[PDB]
């Protein structure tokens, strides 16, 4: 009838985790800190014919090694690993987030998608083939997004749902 999916968004400060969440759930964007994140946690949508409830867990505001972040990683069925294409440090941080999920889950088979956000901005510092190479070594897809123009937003979240379905189907 309906299927629920627990999706967790991780990544460094200001990469756009919350803006991506609000765009998906509310079809809304503002170029400032957006307090409507407090009301943006579930989207009901049909994906490939199936009525799906997407519950989005946003790690924004959590310390790097907090107990609530650990709970988020235990609960999540799939993870968006977000960096910003104009922030080199946020791309270098991706290894840490991947390792933290793998250790908390005690598994090497966790559904994940690598997301390069802020693709609408000029003067990038992270090149696509750098991210494509990383995603290949993880065995996961890579998707370029903009929370502002909505580029790739449905692609990123629905691709993660499809990865979860493949995992559940053995
Ligand atoms: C964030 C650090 C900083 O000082 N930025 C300078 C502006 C400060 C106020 N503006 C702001 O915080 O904007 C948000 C968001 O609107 C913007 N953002 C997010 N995604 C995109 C995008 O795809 N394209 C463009 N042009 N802007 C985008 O970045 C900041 C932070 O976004 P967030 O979701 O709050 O970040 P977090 O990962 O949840 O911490």
């Amino acid at each position: 009838h309906m299927t629920e999916y627990k999706l967790v968004v991780v990544g460094a400060g200001c990469v756009g985790k919350s803006a991506l969440t609000i765009q998906l759930i509310q079809n809304h964007f503002v170029d400032e800190y957006d307090p409507t994140i407090e009301d943006s946690y579930r989207k009901q949508v049909v994906i490939d014919g199936e009525t799906s409830l997407l519950d989005i867990l946003d790690t924004a505001g959590q310390e790097e090694y907090s107990a609530m972040r650990d709970q988020y990683m235990r609960t999540g069925e799939g993870f968006l690993l977000v960096f910003a294409i104009n922030n080199t440090k946020s791309f270098e941080d991706i290894h840490h987030y991947r390792e933290q999920i793998k250790r908390v889950k005690d598994s090497e088979d966790v559904p994940m998608v690598l997301v390069g956000n802020k693709s609408d901005l000029p003067s990038r510092t992270v090149d696509t083939k750098q991210a494509q190479d990383l995603a290949r070594s993880y065995g996961i897809p890579f998707i370029e997004t903009s929370a502002k123009t909505r580029q790739g937003v449905d692609d990123a979240f629905y691709t993660l749902v499809r990865e979860i379905r493949k995992h559940k189907e053995k």
